[PDB]
């Protein structure tokens, strides 16, 4: 395992849901030769959150894929999850800061990698429940990885959905309608959220174009608080949706809109999404 005393704090990397990630140097020889790693811990340790965190660690450990962040180990005294350090950070921040470097061809490369990571999740009957560019990490210019699994659940053997309603705040603007109305989560709801991820990427994370900002304008910024979810549900029911991003090819927007089907069963599979994206990639290449 990883020893507490040899883990040297460098900087705060990010915060998500109930967890917090830090950049640390694991230096067991105490000579400044150890590798830099990412360390996740609970911001406030609750027995409920500890049980969730334990399951999260088991989830990640069970995953080995090019497009999933690498598990390295755990640290015991206050449980800590040790992951590989991915030096380019979240895709959200990377894309926003370096939009001149990243073209549509690169966006589709990332899109394909996300789909392949998600198909791998589905093969283990894992539902991510929090697909968003903030949860995707960049290893290098050519490779992204699904980088957090704080909300990830395993499907029961006998059902194709999973019902969960967690205390606090949910990413409602990435949620499928049945996740908002029924608290139902499935591969199909992950596909819906993947549509939002695709939207995010093609907006190049322009602040005014974010899903929350766009939906809030459609709902009306003169919104309440508890009624926001109620109005969001109604908007989606009446086929109100995120607009086509500036400069987004019509065929890419079609993929988004097909992911955003109210009919759960009519949403494409991650396998078919990868196929469609890779086909568009090749047609943009030659
Ligand atoms: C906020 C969230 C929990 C999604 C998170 N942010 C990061 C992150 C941010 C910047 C950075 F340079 C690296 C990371 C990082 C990382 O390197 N490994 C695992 C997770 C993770 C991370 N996980």
């Amino acid at each position: 395992q990883f020893e507490e005393r040899h883990l040297k704090f460098l900087q705060q990397l990010g915060k998500g849901n109930f967890g917090s990630v830090e950049m640390c140097r694991y230096d067991p020889l105490q000579d400044n030769t150890g590798e830099v790693v990412a360390v996740k811990k609970l911001q406030h340790s609750t027995e409920e959150h500890l049980r969730d965190f334990e399951r999260e660690i088991e989830i990640l450990k069970s995953l080995q894929h090019d497009n999933i962040v690498k598990y390295k180990g755990v640290c015991y005294s206050n449980l800590k999850l040790i992951m590989e350090y991915l030096p380019y950070g979240s895709l959200r921040d990377y894309l926003q800061k370096h939009k001149e470097r990243i073209d549509h061809i690169k966006l589709l490369q990332y899109t394909s990698q996300i789909c392949k990571g998600m198909e791998y999740l589905g093969t283990k009957r894992y539902i991510h429940r929090d697909l968003a560019t903030r949860n995707i990490l960049v290893e290098n210019e050519n490779r992204v990885k699904i980088g957090d699994f704080g909300l990830t659940k395993v499907l029961p053997q006998d059902k194709e959905y999973y019902k969960v309603k967690e205390p606090g705040e949910s990413p409602i603007f990435w949620y499928a309608p049945e996740s908002l109305t029924e608290s139902k989560f499935s591969v199909a709801s992950d596909v819906w959220s993947f549509g939002v991820v695709l939207y995010e990427l093609f907006t190049y994370i322009e602040k005014s174009k974010s899903p929350p900002a766009e939906f809030m304008r459609m709902i009306g910024n003169d919104k309440q608080g508890q009624m926001i979810v109620f109005h969001l549900i109604e908007l989606l029911k009446n086929n109100g949706r995120l607009p086509r991003p500036d400069g987004c090819p019509d065929e890419i927007y079609m993929i988004m809109t097909e992911c955003w089907n109210n009919n759960v069963n009519q949403r494409p599979s991650f396998r078919d999404l990868a196929l469609r994206v890779d086909q568009i990639r090749d047609q943009m290449a030659g």
